[PDB]
Formats: C-alpha cells, sequence, structure tokens
C-alpha cells in the first residue's frame, strides 16, 4: 500500500535531517534514515535519532553507510520500498569548503550522482533536495524571490549546492516523469522545543547563533560584530534564520507536493524577516537571561548590508509558512544548550 | 630524467587529442595515453593513434580504461612517471547533453574529480585542462576576453565545463602548488595536412563545417542557414573555428608554461576573427571546387548574432597564436573527408 512505502532521508542522523525525521514520524511517514557519521554522534541509533525515537514512541529504521558506496545505495533500494527521497547527505561547512574543496566536490557532487541514478534505476523519480539560498549570491534585489538569479556564490560548498540544482534541473528537462523540489534557506537555527534534540557543536559554524548562545552561557567573553554602519534599522548587519522545526516541516510540504506530479519546482523557506546582529543578541539576551557582551570590529570586505528571502511562493504551492519567530529560535536553542552544554 | 618522464593525455584517441599526441610527439614529449573507446575507432592501438605513430615514426603508449575506474587510475599512476595530464577524456556533444544530462555529469564531473584526486595523491599537480569558450555563455561584449563574465550557458554539456572550472580554480586556491592551465575555445576544425587523421563522423555535430563538406561532397543537398538579417557583415552569423592543429600546439604551450609553477591560469585559444556562415561556405567552395547550396531558413530564437574570443593574452604569456585561417581548415577538412569519407 502507498502509505506503508518508506521515505528515505539520507544524513537524516544530523541537525536538519533528525528534526526532520522527527516531523515526518509526527506526520504518520515511515523513514529510513542513512548516515554515514561523518558530522553526528554514535546504542543502534545515532544518538540523535535514539531521542527521536524516545519523543516520538515510533521506530526509526536506519543503515550506517555512505552514499558514495554504489553498491550499499544498491542493496538499500533493493530491500526498502521507496515512496521518494529526502536528500541532506553532504559537507556543509562553508569555511571549511575553502580549505578542502575537493571534498566537498566528491561528497556532494558524485554523492548525489549516485543517488539521483540509483533512484532512476529503481523507479523512485521524487526528490526533496536540501538546497542553500546562497545560491542566490549577493542580492539583487530584496527580498530574494525564486526569480532571483543564482550561480554568485564564491565559495566550493555555495557552489557546489548551485551545481547540484542545475543536475536536478536538467534531469527534470530530460525526463519529465521527475518530480523534484529544491528548497532554498539560509541559516537554520533552534531546536525541537523538548530541548532534547538540536544541532551538535560544529567544528566551523556557519552562523553566529551558537556563538552567541555561548557567549550567554558564559563559555566565550564577548561576540564580535563586523561593522555597525551599516544602511540598515540599526546598523548591524541583517541576516536570514530559519527556525529548524519550521524548516523540517518545509521538508514535509515539499514531499506532500511530489504527489502532484509537479516536475522540477523550486522553494524559498524563511520568515521573511531579516535579523540583525544586535537583534540577535538583544532577543538571546531575553531568552537566556544573560548579558551579552559585543564588540563592534571594522566590516569585513565583501559583507553586503542584508539578505533574507521571500518565502511567498512556498505559501502559495506548498501551504507552508514558517511559524516560529526569533524569540523561539533563542529560547529553543537556550533549552538545548542548556540540557545539552556539549550536545550529545 | 624529467624530460624522459611522461605525460598523460586522457582522451587521446579521439579527434583534438590524438592531434595533440601527434604535436607532443613532433615536440620531444612521450605521451602516454588513456581513452575508453567511447567516441574513438578500434591493431592495439585505436586507429588515430595507429596513424600518429606512422606519421611521426614514434611510439605511442597506450591504455584502453575508463577515468571512472579508480583502481585503473590507480595502476596507471604507479606504473608511468608522469610530468603532467592533459584532460580531454569527458562527453562533448552539446545536443546529446540535453537529452542525457546524467551521462555528462558523471563522465565529465566524477571523472574529472576521480582524475584530480589520483593526480593529488601521486604528486603529478599539473594540469591542462582542455575547456570550452561556452562557459562565457551569451557574449556581453565583444571579442570575449578571459575577464568576461563565465557560468551563463543553459545547456548540460556547458555546464559541466564550467563546473569543472570552478572545481579546479578552487583547488589551485586551496593549494598553491598545484599548477593548472584552463584552455578555452569555440569550435575546432580542419585536421593534419596529411588527410591521415581528422574528426571521426559523430553522432550529433556541434558545428556545421562537417555539414558543408558533406554538401559538397554530395551527400547532402543543401546547407540550412538559419538568419540572414543579423547585424553583421553580410547578415549571416558569425561564430569561432580553431583549426585542431593550432589547438594541438596551444595544448602543448600550456604544458610548457606550467613548468613555471604558474599557478592557475586561463586563456582563450582562437584565431581572433569570427567567420559567418556564407563566408564559411565559399571558403568550403574554393577549396573543395564544388558548389555548396545553401538554403536561408528562419533564425532561432535565442541565437546570438556574433561569438569569438580575444586570444591576445595567449600571445602574451603562452607565446602562442594560431597561424591556420579559415581556408586552410577547409582545404585539410576536405583533404581527410576525401581521403576518409567514413573516417577511420
Ligand atoms: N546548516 C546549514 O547552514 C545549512 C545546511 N543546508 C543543507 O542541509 C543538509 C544537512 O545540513 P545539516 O543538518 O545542517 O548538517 P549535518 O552535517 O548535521 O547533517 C548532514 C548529515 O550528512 C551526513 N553525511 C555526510 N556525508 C555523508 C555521506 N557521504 N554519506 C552519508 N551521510 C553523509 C553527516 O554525517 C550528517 O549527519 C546539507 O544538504 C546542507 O547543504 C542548507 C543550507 C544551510
Ligand atoms: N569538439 C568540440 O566541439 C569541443 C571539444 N572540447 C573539449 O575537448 C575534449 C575532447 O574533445 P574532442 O576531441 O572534440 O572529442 P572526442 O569525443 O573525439 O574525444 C574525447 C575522447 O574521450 C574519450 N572518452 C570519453 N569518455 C571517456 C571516459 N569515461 N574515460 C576515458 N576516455 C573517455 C572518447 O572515447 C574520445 O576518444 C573534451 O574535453 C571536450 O569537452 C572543447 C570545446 C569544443
Ligand atoms: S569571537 O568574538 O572572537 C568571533 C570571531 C569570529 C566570528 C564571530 C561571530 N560573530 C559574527 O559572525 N558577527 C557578525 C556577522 C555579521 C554579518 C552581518 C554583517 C556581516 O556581522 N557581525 C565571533
Ligand atoms: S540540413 O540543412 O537540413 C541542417 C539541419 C540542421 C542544422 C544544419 C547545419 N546548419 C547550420 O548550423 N546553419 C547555421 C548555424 C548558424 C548560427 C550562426 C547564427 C546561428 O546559422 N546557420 C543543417
Amino acid at each position: 500500500d502507498p502509505m506503508a512505502e518508506k521515505v528515505l532521508v539520507t544524513g537524516g542522523a544530523g541537525y536538519i535531517g533528525s528534526h526532520t525525521v522527527l516531523e515526518l514520524l509526527e506526520a504518520g511517514y515511515l523513514p529510513v534514515v542513512i548516515d554515514n557519521f561523518h558530522n553526528a554522534f554514535r546504542g543502534s541509533l545515532p544518538e540523535s535519532l535514539r531521542r527521536v525515537q524516545e519523543l516520538t514512541g515510533r521506530s526509526v529504521e536506519f543503515e550506517e553507510m555512505d552514499i558514495l558506496d554504489q553498491g550499499a545505495l544498491q542493496r538499500l533500494f533493493k530491500k526498502y520500498s521507496f515512496m521518494a527521497v529526502i536528500h541532506f547527505a553532504g559537507l556543509k561547512a562553508v569555511g571549511e569548503s575553502v580549505q578542502k574543496p575537493l571534498d566537498y566536490y566528491r561528497v556532494n557532487l558524485t554523492g548525489t550522482i549516485q543517488l539521483l541514478e540509483i533512484m532512476k534505476a529503481h523507479g523512485v523519480k521524487n526528490l526533496v533536495f536540501s538546497s542553500s539560498a546562497t545560491v542566490y549570491g549577493n542580492p539583487q534585489y530584496l527580498p530574494l524571490d525564486e526569480a532571483h538569479p543564482t550561480g554568485g556564490c564564491t565559495n566550493p560548498y555555495g557552489k557546489s549546492k548551485f551545481f547540484i540544482e542545475e543536475m536536478i534541473r536538467d534531469l527534470c528537462q530530460a525526463d519529465k516523469t521527475w518530480n523534484a523540489v529544491l528548497l532554498r534557506y539560509f541559516n537554520p537555527t533552534g531546536a525541537h522545543a523538548s530541548g532534547c534534540i538540536g544541532e551538535d557543536p560544529q567544528g566551523i559554524p556557519n552562523n553566529l547563533m551558537p556563538y552567541v548562545s555561548q557567549v550567554a552561557i558564559g563559555r566565550r567573553e564577548a561576540l564580535n560584530v563586523f561593522g555597525n554602519d551599516y544602511d540598515t534599522e540599526d546598523g548591524t548587519g541583517v541576516r536570514d534564520y530559519i527556525h529548524v522545526v519550521d524548516l523540517a516541516k518545509g521538508h514535509i510540504a515539499a514531499l506532500r507536493k511530489l504527489k502532484e506530479q509537479c516536475g522540477c519546482r523550486i522553494y524559498n523557506l524563511g520568515t521573511g524577516t531579516g535579523y540583525s546582529v544586535l537583534q540577535m543578541v538583544q532577543a538571546m539576551e531575553k531568552a537566556s537571561g544573560k548579558k551579552i557582551p559585543y564588540k563592534v570590529v571594522a566590516r569585513r570586505e565583501g559583507d553586503v548590508a542584508a539578505c533574507y528571502a521571500n518565502p511567498s511562493l512556498a505559501q502559495e504551492e506548498l501551504g507552508w509558512t514558517a511559524a516560529l519567530g526569533l524569540d523561539r529560535m533563542c529560547e529553543d536553542l537556550w533549552r538545548w544548550q542548556k540540557q545539552n552544554p556539549s550536545g550529545f
């Protein structure tokens, strides 16, 4: 029966993936997760997923494997009957990608190509790709909508995400039976409201929310603020943050869209309101009850004043809206950090 | 001794590669060719290379293998001592790429990544990449120089070439010991002056020179000309053609540049003069002695009036200039077709 078929979640042990697994379970889907533990903590599940099982009271099927392992992909697609794939597996630290680009291109490009090939072979032509709004590059107008130019980005991670988008678009053009939804978003933050799962400490973080929470808890003295004279409401730079639970629900919405036999579709996910650095400091002070000192330092050459996405098309075509604002992001991040100071 | 080391030529059995192998031999280099016969004719060499050996009186080392075969790349780099790699192996039919994009991305992207990884592992950080001037997309100004924007192209082949350029650029940024020369050019034509090698008949040709020669020899009735009211000297569209022998010598020049420990460098190769469709017809009439009827049909939406490259930087930094003009291109193509009507 179609509703007894499974959803494959690649990279499902990680931050966004584990929250998406929880939302899938809560929504009545049956997830199968694959992950190679490159960036996830190790019972017989990844800890994140062990905790998702406890939070939901429902079972998570899991296989430890690498998307680069063709034989493992073949065994997986023979063992399970997948209705669709939600693809999070990849390398994603922007700063790391500059130092080890070939790893990024190998995992992200070759891994995705191998996934697409096994999906094609097994007739599972239904993909949710977790993309990045960095594909828009520097804003030419704001808010960024799906018509904005893509391909500007100069770091290897962002390029890899753009290249994957293009490969999927070209695949869909060549085979109209494929359905794919590409979800573009900026910085995921927050955590499940239980505080029992969240983002494990990362080696090279992509955004400042972990740093602000670490100043608040006392592990760092102050937040450096790069520039306070931007043409913004408060002079600090404005960036786009989405609560991981809203993000995860957007991935479920994309999964539903595949059933419409939509072909290739592209949607921004976000709240539609950018946040300044000072607004984020102030929100985390309110959530944590602690002073968060900052230090204004010089602008970094190349940083833009403001960057955020227009999520209107997702509301119109996925029925999706973000329900969780900056205060909830801060409150939920703070709870996860307080309950799990070194993560899992 | 350094001059006893070898030059690896991937895809060296094909059209540009075989001519480059001949130029390497004539210049005193020692080539090792790999090719999987995807698009080359099968003695114990590919026929093109069997003929290159006869033309030069010198030996070509050859291994039949696929750049996607990691074990074969490992065996190859252990068996031979390479000073550098000239990389032609890939899929290259623009029209085919629209129909089977995933093959293009797999061979071109994953194959190149695997080549770069084995080169890194074996300390052979010296690459000539045979790129495509289609990376410039539609001209924003003419002639196209290396400062022109790249990334505009909308077909999967052109995208794959741009993505490979970017991966190599990012690799060089991350490891300053790499040297790479990316050579951008448009349409190779002509043949070695012996007429004993040339381009075998292709399934979906990228340019009209084979079609014009086929009208001349009588296998087709007329050349369709898409538009005769462009803002050009004669109203027909202007495009960029380079004689394959000049092109091959440019690849040798790039090989020499690697010895300067140049890092990443990018050069256009071409004559610097675009040719109109009618000029090409008229040149092939003169070379063949035959009437070449044409039929003016409507413009194709999207076709630009004129496209050609500025090869000045290659003259300044490689010492390279094209010596062979349109008449030689036509004469040499015609000789190859007359001596080898169905190719090898
Ligand atoms: N965190 C961010 O700032 C953003 C993330 N994304 C996208 O979200 C996805 C997941 O991101 P996060 O949850 O943030 O990171 P994450 O690193 O927590 O999750 C990724 C998971 O993929 C697994 N993985 C990595 N390579 C693998 C391979 N070769 N085979 C199998 N599993 C593999 C990792 O172990 C990890 O559990 C990636 O596609 C990423 O590009 C998009 C935009 C922003
Ligand atoms: N012909 C054109 O219009 C242009 C070609 N190029 C570039 O030149 C290169 C060679 O082009 P041509 O000589 O024109 O084509 P070609 O098809 O004659 O030569 C390519 C060779 O690569 C071999 N090959 C393909 N996939 C392989 C694999 N997986 N492993 C090993 N060998 C493989 C083929 O069998 C063939 O002998 C490609 O990089 C191409 O993108 C660049 C611009 C224009
Ligand atoms: S710590 O204070 O020394 C330290 C060092 C490096 C980075 C951080 C995190 N701080 C920020 O990321 N601040 C920040 C980002 C921006 C964007 C908006 C305009 C650019 O502005 N300030 C902390
Ligand atoms: S055959 O005459 O039927 C036939 C069918 C398809 C393609 C051809 C080759 N002819 C051309 O490629 N002509 C051509 C190309 C251009 C460019 C410059 C402006 C676009 O213009 N005419 C033959």
